[PDB]
């Protein structure tokens, strides 16, 4: 009997743990939405086990930690929906701006097809092409150290790229090449997005580990309240 509402918090603890997981990988709102309303049904159906358990109890200590215990495992879980869903944001707001930078670059090393005119409109053109690498490369790093150093290489390639096209002869290719490149700059705000999503990665993580133990404390208190026996 306390044995039974034990069985069923120790299974649902299992399966919100997974359900965590799934929220975790999902990759879109609707994935997000479902995995979020199926760990919402079975955290409260693990909440009206846990309160037929103590309401047969007496132990004002041990209520008091699974009380605790309770809590902490709601506030984890509602902190991991805020992540999650912020995670999908921050996603997008780094691949859509990825996809503008894409353009504007292509643009740019098309500016520079057709003596010393070219192999200087050559050099823009390998130039245009490495600070998009850059950019590809920057939204897969996992580590912030090197998301930091991208960011500063490219904007030293831009500074870079800026001064070559001032000794571009054409009037007109000068100056539209010039207006993409400050385009292209106002685009490095994008890495201060990587930045965030780094963090908020971590945070994350953080989070999935302390999923796992404070359940683990919870059966852990209802084990206690079971040797009522």
């Amino acid at each position: 009997s306390a044995m039974i509402e034990a069985r069923q918090v120790s299974e649902l603890s299992t399966r919100i743990i997974s359900s965590v997981q799934m929220l975790s990988n999902a990759q879109n709102e609707q994935e997000r939405k479902e995995a979020g309303r199926v760990l919402f049904e079975q955290l409260e159906s693990l909440l009206t086990h846990i309160k037929e358990l103590g309401g047969e109890s007496f132990d004002s200590k041990l209520l008091d930690a699974l009380e605790s215990n309770v809590q902490n495992v709601i506030n984890n879980l509602a902190e991991l929906g805020v992540t999650v869903e912020r995670k999908l944001w921050l996603a997008k707001e780094i691949d859509t701006r990825v996809e503008e930078m894409r353009l504007l670059s292509e643009e740019l090393e098309q500016l520079t097809r057709t003596l010393d005119l070219t192999e200087r409109l050559h050099e823009l053109h390998l130039l245009a092409f490495k600070m998009l690498n850059q950019i590809e490369e920057a939204r897969t790093l996992t580590n912030v150290d090197r998301i930091q150093q991208i960011q500063t290489a490219f904007e030293n390639n831009l500074k870079i790229m800026k001064r070559r096209v001032l000794a571009v002869e054409d009037p007109t290719r000068s100056k539209q090449m010039s207006q993409l490149l400050t385009e292209l700059g106002k685009r490095q705000v994008v890495f201060t997005i990587l930045l965030q999503q780094y963090e908020n990665n971590e945070q994350s993580q953080q989070l999935m580990q302390k999923t796992l133990e404070l359940f683990s404390e919870l059966n852990s208190t209802v084990n206690k309240l079971v040797d009522d026996s």
